[PDB]
């Protein structure tokens, strides 16, 4: 009987030693099992597989809480989903762009390249282990995981058409954000002290204009206080001039013909629009967005 050792993981962080069959599938003996994301269930091990690390469904409890302690989820879909996207994801090319890894264009990927580009501005800390790794690692020019997972965490799919704001907010949803606050206040004559208090990942965003100098003015008429390392404004695209110092950094969308794309605008020295691969610096911006994200910077 030829048999190889390989190791078994839903989190890359324990591994299992296995000893395989050489004449039967992974799927045999593990079930459902991953190669670097790629379906490798009905494949007869190779001896270029000894040694490997393969991702398995978690089929027993010490697998499961390995990957509950990992991924924050209890959906079982969840590993299948995240090998799927990792297999397309891992091909994706991750050019450093004025500093910050993007993504070259690829299976309608400008809304994660935007979003993965903001991510790396702001201050986020992520409860899931495995997207606080994956960020870490985003962040140092290896996106490949983290998109997978963000892919995974927001039940989307390679090519499916996403939104920044959406990835944005359903990201957050999967952080720590207890600290932020906004107060709203009622300015009237007769109506007493009116407040209310939005605590969490409803303090960072607020959707109706880009501009948080009109925001923090007041919004019937409401005095804001707001407490929170960033926060992320939305409205339908417009034509809006980005002023250089003014703004961290936004989302441009087109919809020419009903195919959208994305661009990112960062204001450093000076103004720098990164779409993908590409980079485009200019002292003055006037484009269609619509988010803008401000930093705190304590
Ligand atoms: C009242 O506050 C808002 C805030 C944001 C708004 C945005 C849009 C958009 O059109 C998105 C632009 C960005 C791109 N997505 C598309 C991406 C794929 C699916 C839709 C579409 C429309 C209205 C909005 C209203």
């Amino acid at each position: 009987v030829r048999t190889i050792k390989v190791f078994t993981t839903v989190d890359n962080i324990n591994l299992h030693t296995q000893v395989v069959d050489m004449s039967m599938t992974y799927g045999q003996q593990f079930g459902p099992t991953y190669l670097d994301g790629a379906d490798v269930t009905k494949i007869k091990p190779h001896n270029s597989h000894e040694g490997k690390t393969f991702y398995v469904l978690p089929n027993d409890d010490t697998l499961r809480v390995e990957a509950f302690e990992y991924y924050h989820t209890t959906d079982p879909s969840f590993l299948g989903r995240y090998m799927s996207a990792l297999n397309h994801t891992k091909k994706w090319k991750y050019p450093q762009v004025n500093g910050l890894t993007s993504i070259k264009w690829a299976d309608n990927n400008s809304y994660l390249a935007t979003a993965l580009l903001t991510l790396q501005q702001i201050e986020l800390k992520f409860n899931p282990p495995a997207l606080q790794d994956a960020y870490y690692r985003a962040r140092a020019g290896e996106a490949a995981n983290f998109c997978a997972l963000i892919l995974a965490y927001c039940n989307k799919t390679v090519g499916e058409l996403g939104d920044v704001r959406e990835t944005m907010s359903y990201l957050f949803q999967h952080a720590n954000l207890d600290s932020c606050k906004r107060v709203l206040n009622v300015v009237c004559k007769t109506c007493g002290q009116q407040q209310t208090t939005l605590k969490g990942v409803e303090a960072v965003m607020y959707m109706g204009t880009l501009s948080y100098e009109q925001f923090k003015k007041g919004v019937t008429k409401y005095l804001v206080q707001q407490e929170s390392p960033f926060v992320m404004m939305s409205a339908p695209p417009a034509q809006y001039e980005l002023k250089h110092g003014t703004f961290t950094c936004a989302s441009e969308y087109t919809g020419n013909y009903q195919c959208g794309h994305y661009k990112h605008i960062t204001s450093k020295e000076t103004l720098y629009c990164i779409d993908g691969a590409l980079l485009t610096k200019s002292s003055e911006y006037k484009g269609p967005i619509t988010d803008v994200f401000y930093k705190e910077n304590s």
